[PDB]
């Protein structure tokens, strides 16, 4: 009955700070430096969260790491939109308690238009009156929404898992106070995460290439993920799974 949701609610990670020094002038290098540090700290929590999801450890251990490394951008963007919605009504981007983007930061970060798309995504939680239970189920399904075109180590295991998480989603909708219309809406929202994720992937890749010239620092796990895993997505070897 409520077992699936009990689990999702119990493993939801808590607040992560970026460690940003807000006394610092808002500059390109300092902002993306803080975001990267934020990314590394969140990644640590995403790994632990994913390993505790129902059935995840049924995946080959090789596949476990890969789906986390391919889907983390979308997961983090989606969670960030939810944070922004529930904390500042999506009026600004709430990356962390200590790293809230206003319009000035959007511009200095040189990714203003991507931020606007992130704010639009954020605004959807509000437009659709997304429930915390729908949020949690949708976020779990994002973990299973991007894979190699030539499939994973144990692809059949991934397919049943993904199948069951879509089922849990229909269930959370069907257990609400037109399910058909809701499901269509939440799948469109989920799909909308991917193009955004793809823009940020491109942006981080370009930044990492010119890192040593724009004075932006990359913590270890990120320099690795962005030079080993992200190019596979930008080169089309790894592609999102779209509903529509
Ligand atoms: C997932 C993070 C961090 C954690 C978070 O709540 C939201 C996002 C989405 C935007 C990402 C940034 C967009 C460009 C970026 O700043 C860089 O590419 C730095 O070079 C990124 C990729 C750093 C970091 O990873 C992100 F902030």
């Amino acid at each position: 009955q409520p077992i699936f949701l009990n689990v999702l609610e119990a493993i939801e990670p808590g607040v992560v700070c970026a460690g940003h020094d807000n006394n610092q002038p808002d500059s390109f290098a300092a902002l993306h430096s803080s975001l990267n540090e934020l990314g590394e700290r969140q990644l640590v929590h995403v790994v632990k969260w994913a390993k505790a999801l129902p059935g995840f450890r049924n995946l080959h251990v090789d596949d476990q790491m890969a789906v986390i490394q391919y889907s983390w951008m979308g997961l983090m963007v989606f969670a960030m939109g939810w944070r922004s919605f529930t904390n500042v009504n999506s009026r600004m981007l709430y990356f962390a308690p200590d790293l809230v983007f206003n319009e000035y930061r959007m511009h200095k970060s040189r990714m203003y238009s991507q931020c606007v798309r992130m704010r639009h995504l954020s605004q959807e939680f509000g437009w659709l009156q997304i429930t915390p239970q729908e949020f949690l189920c949708m976020k779990a399904l994002l973990l299973f929404s991007i894979i190699p075109v030539d499939g994973l180590k144990n692809q059949k295991f991934f397919d049943e898992l993904r199948m069951n998480y879509i089922k849990e989603l229909d269930r959370i909708i069907a257990c609400k106070r037109s399910c058909s219309r809701r499901f269509y809406q939440l799948t469109k929202l989920l799909d909308s995460v991917q193009p955004i994720a793809r823009e940020l992937h491109q942006f981080a890749f370009d930044l990492l290439i010119k890192s040593h010239m724009v004075s932006v620092d990359f913590p270890e796990m990120m320099a690795e993920i962005i030079s080993v895993q992200v190019p596979k997505i930008l080169s089309g070897k790894v592609k999102p799974i779209y509903f529509h």
